[PDB]
């Protein structure tokens, strides 16, 4: 059956990446900080933590706020994720040399966890106060969850499809998966793909912490996100947004673009087990990893690196450990970037995909922070202490979102 | 290049359909009503129209409300679209004979326009009143827009992927498109696909009517939705939710299922022109129709029927008329079901896909209501007056949502 290795699918490569994180607005500066063991998780100086006395007092805001780049009109015309999307879309295109592509062969796939939710309550108040004629004619285009992808496609002139997949923590990775499908199926030759997500606020914290899914180690904020560690106690919020430019290898050579890595395959499965909790056996999540290898043309032996979902919840890490074993990749070097960057829901899958690309390019994996006592039930070779330089040829990025959505992206060194 | 006609793609057929509309909760009763010229659009006895003195006083609520089938627990555990999804998912499976499929080969793709938006403001109030511990642990799984698809996949046991595409009015059609992709790419053999959407309320009416996109013919509610008519003045809301069961032809023969029609191809393009308005030249929208024919293996001559997007806005119908001309399908018989069923955003593309399947099965197209004075600039052969019985071999369903999202589904008579 067709595969990228046997020529069944056209070769797709990553040619540009961009991300804003709790470490830095510059993806290369974030990469450097991760290698130095830096963490973006700190104590929250926000007034809503003292106002509600939240159980969670830790999390990482963006190092460079999005609205510090937004004028009066952008604060008027777009939602937050649309503002983040326009900012990241412009940085990505300039970083790629601002090429002139065929719009009819240019697609955009940007995932998100919720959408323009804050614009719902704004138009909600604007009518309760003054009536229906006080809701802006731009309200519809601000609230629609496809708005971020629509803003990016309109800004860059993408006419081969503008899509927005929704799947909680796997939204960002699934967007890259569908952009890869849009190319190998012949519907496009170049695609901007990634994920955006809103900022940290009181209601997201309350909703997720009521599931006992978040960490409560407020005394040491940098030490709280402990994926695969035995003293973990949930995940930590870490604001992020990431986009990458993918295109066929022949499209990259024709415009003189230096590819950063290869996008080899993508697998999408589902648990059908629980509305928020992952399946303990990790069979379907591991099947997503296997599916990405089949479309790539690889076997579990070729996988040298696994960028794990690793949220640091007790049940999540244990389920992924079984998933990696089911996929036969338990000999690979594992990295859990949420140990330093936290969880950004709809954008984290895209961010960790960029980190996977940077790992293959530089042949180095940053250390998983706070991994000090290995969980006995979780026996995996995770990188810790200091960066591990290695000959990493192929890597798989995992993203298992709430609702049982499993997405695995197979990446290869260029 | 691979196609369904030349064996490049496996043959996919529709084996079961289900929908709740403003006409009837039974899809066959809705089909009968459409053929008799019935309309689901009436005057709104809702108190919010008199409360805000809305410019729009027309629209069609569901003939059978969703919550009339929902007990105390369902009103506690799920959002509206999740409640609609669970209801439609159960009706679809029973209508298909309740088969036992391989869960690892069973996928679900359900689109929606917004998600569990009303659960945001509920948890918003529940914390303002009593604090963070008053938000339910089920709040996360109710608000996530992937919730409707997640509820259906968990109810039916779909483990080959649960996806939720967001693209406004094309969400329902795009879901069927990705489910067709999930099958022909080998990731699944059977898929439940469709769209769900929330009910008519004051804020959706105010937001869309501020764009001058809705009809104001409140004196004659049944006469207001006039797609391709010269006295049209916007669209009319019509609540709906629809799901269909698609599977490979060999999967349908192995379980003794009578196919209703064939799903032959799907094309997804984007305008990249305006945040809400369609491109006047209709080039990209028509390209989506052409793309569905290429994947199907057909040419514009084979298209006997076009289930038009036809919202009855002045700019929308004119843009689609150019799109049909660009695709070379302007000789086909056109049907605009929004003339009788209205617009249901994220669900209407799925509903009109079911109507396309029923048209090919019964060889008849219902009359486009209120089409009495053809627009001079719009010269197309639309069905009107009474149902037109014909030898319809192939049909294309159009869905051009806000944001420039164009999806065309190519269907063939079985
Ligand atoms: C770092 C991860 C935080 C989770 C965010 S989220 O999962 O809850 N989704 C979401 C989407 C859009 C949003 N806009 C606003 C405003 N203002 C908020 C709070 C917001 C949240
Ligand atoms: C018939 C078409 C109407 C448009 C609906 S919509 O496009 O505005 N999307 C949406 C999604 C979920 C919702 N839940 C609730 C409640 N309660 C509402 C009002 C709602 C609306
Ligand atoms: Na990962
Ligand atoms: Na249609």
């Amino acid at each position: 059956q067709p595969s990228t290795a046997n020529g069944g699918f056209p070769s797709v490569v990553v040619t540009a990446v961009t991300a804003t994180t709790s470490i830095s607005p510059d993806i290369e500066s974030t990469w450097k900080g991760l290698l130095a063991g830096e963490s973006g998780i700190h104590a929250l100086e926000d007034e809503f933590v003292t106002k509600w006395d939240l159980a969670v007092k830790i999390g990482g805001h963006l190092k460079d706020p999005v609205d510090s780049h937004m004028g009066r009109l952008d604060m008027r015309r777009m939602s937050y994720v649309q503002r983040m999307g326009k900012l990241l879309g412009g940085q990505l295109w300039e970083s790629a040399g601002s090429p002139e592509v065929d719009p009819d062969r240019f697609a955009v796939v940007v995932g998100t966890g919720l959408g323009g939710a804050e614009r719902i309550v704004e138009s909600y108040d604007l009518m309760n106060a003054g009536g229906p004629r006080k809701v802006s004619p731009l309200a519809v285009q601000m609230i629609m969850p496809n708005g971020a992808a629509a803003v990016i496609g309109l800004q860059l002139g993408a006419r081969a499809g503008v899509m927005t997949p929704v799947s909680a923590c796997s939204s960002g990775s699934e967007a890259i998966a569908h952009a890869w499908r849009q190319i190998v199926m012949g519907d496009a030759d170049v695609a901007v793909c990634g994920g955006v997500e809103g900022p940290i606020e009181a209601l997201p914290i309350a909703a997720f912490s009521m599931m006992r899914a978040m960490s409560t180690r407020n005394d040491e904020p940098e030490r709280a996100s402990r994926p695969f560690d035995k003293d973990r106690d949930g995940f930590v919020f870490g604001e992020a947004g990431a986009l990458m430019l993918i295109e066929t290898e022949e499209h990259a050579k024709a415009r003189g673009a230096k590819p950063l890595a290869r996008l080899l395959g993508a697998g999408i499965t589902s648990d059908a087990f629980h509305m928020v909790a992952p399946a303990a056996d990790g069979v379907r999540a591991g099947r997503a990893m296997t599916r990405s290898l089949e479309l790539a043309g690889l076997s579990p032996a070729d996988i040298d690196h696994v960028n794990a979902h690793g949220t640091a919840t007790p049940i999540g890490d244990a389920a992924e450990a079984n998933a990696i074993r089911v996929a036969g990749c338990d000999q690979a070097a594992v990295y859990a970037p949420k140990s330093a960057l936290g969880h950004s829901i709809g954008a984290v899958g895209a961010l960790e995909s960029v980190l996977t690309v940077l790992t293959l390019r530089d042949g180095v994996i940053p250390p998983t922070l706070n991994y000090e006592t290995p969980d006995p039930e979780i026996d995996l070779d995770v990188v810790a202490g200091e960066p591990r330089y290695g000959d990493y040829r192929y890597a798989v990025n995992n993203s298992f979102g709430f609702g049982g959505h499993n997405v695995a992206l197979a990446f290869g060194r260029y």
